[PDB]
């Protein structure tokens, strides 16, 4: 599913991901559109051999299970295909995960490129949340 800006931010924030460890609601939608262009079906293989996944293009080498990353974890407990779902509660439950380990957002590299320090408000303009 490819989300409207506005449609995949109230889906954000009704997941609670909005405030969620200090990240307002417009870090989420500027990590979405530069990670997946809000696409659900999303995927990227990294030069490791681990790929990404979903909207938030979460990682095979330690958070989801895809059968193909030799050496890997699996912490969010899930399958990587549940991340490509039209329904992006697993992967707002596993981005909360992510986000919760220490680096904050940093963990996304384009996050940390495209959004840190940019007025990322912007990105939840115009929307009725
Ligand atoms: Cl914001
Ligand atoms: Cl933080």
């Amino acid at each position: 599913k490819v989300f409207g800006r506005c449609e995949l931010a109230a889906a954000m924030k009704r997941h609670g991901l909005d405030n969620y460890r200090g990240y307002s609601l417009g870090n989420w939608v500027c990590a979405a559109k530069f990670e997946s262009n809000f696409n659900t079906q999303a995927t990227n293989r990294n030069t490791d051999g681990s790929t990404d996944y979903g909207i938030l293009q979460i990682n095979s080498r330690w958070w989801c299970n895809d059968g193909r990353t030799p050496g890997s974890r699996n912490l969010c407990n899930i399958p990587c295909s549940a991340l490509l779902s039209s329904d992006i509660t697993a992967s707002v439950n596993c981005a909360k995960k992510i986000v919760s380990d220490g680096n904050g957002m940093n963990a996304w590299v384009a996050w940390r490129n495209r959004c840190k320090g940019t007025d990322v408000q912007a990105w939840i303009r115009g929307c009725r949340l």
